[PDB]
């Protein structure tokens, strides 16, 4: 579960990414 924030693959959170 990767995101909890803001990068080059996006916003929020989410599996994969």
């Amino acid at each position: 579960n990767a995101x909890x924030x803001x990068x080059t693959f996006x916003x929020x959170x989410g599996l994969x990414x």
